[PDB]
């Protein structure tokens, strides 16, 4: 099926998922200079207290920190977004090296990775039928460079030698998402989609402008995770982001000056 290798990777998806080339696609550039500052917005407000971490898996495309939504404990409101939306995972793309993973590009300066907090509205009652509207998801976007180490990931970090594998998971309790928030949450946003198939048009993204930083042996460690399963040769997950598509009839909006 899907993947980032050469003879399955983005370059590809359209013909399995047409929607692929569709109107509001992710992941985009973010230039700077015409993304438009919108003093309407109001306030983001991360409300992160009560977030109940469960488990973390590797799905062989990514590793997803999975997160108790059955209730409203960790929600992201404010800025853009009208209503209330309940975080259900958190998850990565990061490069081969310090000089691209990240999806989106600002500037069209590529990041070392980018961190994906999900976000489902709760007035459609689950996140697959979230999915299915315009305005079902909001995904939080934090870049990561490479400098000093974020205490806060390195709980991730550990637990990646127990899921090196495509199926694997392991339990993933107490985890605090704030952890992983830079100081700002000055943000650019626009409308687009899911950047792995099936691509569906269904995010308002929510992308902050200050980058969080990890360290280079922190980095080095989601680079030994495998997309392939256990027993199977040995392909190691790097690469694994979608490259910038085309903006079209959008205008990406920011939060400040
Ligand atoms: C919400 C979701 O579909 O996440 C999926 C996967 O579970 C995730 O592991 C990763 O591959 O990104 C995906 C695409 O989502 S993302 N990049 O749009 O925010
Ligand atoms: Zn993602």
């Amino acid at each position: 099926h899907w993947g980032y290798g050469k003879h399955n990777g983005p370059e590809h998806w359209h013909k399995d998922f047409p929607i692929a080339k569709g109107e509001r696609q992710s992941p985009v550039d973010i230039d700077t200079h015409t993304a438009k500052y919108d003093p309407s917005l109001k306030p983001l407000s991360v409300s992160y207290d009560q977030a109940t971490s469960l488990r973390i898996l590797n799905n062989g495309h990514a590793f997803n920190v999975e997160f108790d939504d059955s209730q409203d404990k960790a929600v992201l409101k404010g800025g853009p977004l009208d209503g209330t939306y309940r975080l259900i995972q958190f998850h990565f793309h990061w490069g081969s090296l310090d000089g691209q993973g990240s999806e989106h590009t600002v500037d069209k300066k590529k990041y070392a990775a980018e961190l994906h907090l999900v976000h489902w509205n709760t007035k459609y009652g689950d996140f697959g039928k979230a999915v299915q509207q315009p305005d079902g998801l909001a995904v939080l976007g934090i870049f990561l460079k490479v400098g000093s180490a974020k205490p806060g990931l390195q709980k991730v970090v550990d637990v990646l030698d127990s899921i090196k594998t495509k199926g694997k998971s392991a339990d993933f309790t107490n985890f605090d998402p704030r952890g992983l928030l830079p100081e700002s949450l000055d943000y650019w946003t626009y409308p687009g989609s899911l950047t792995t198939p099936p691509l569906l048009e269904c995010v308002t993204w929510i992308v902050l402008k200050e980058p969080i930083s990890v360290s280079s042996e922190q980095v080095l460690k989601f680079r030994k995770l495998n997309f392939n399963g256990e027993g199977e040769p040995e392909e190691l997950m790097v690469d694994n982001w979608r490259p910038a598509q085309p903006l079209k009839n959008r205008q990406i909006k920011a939060s400040f000056k």
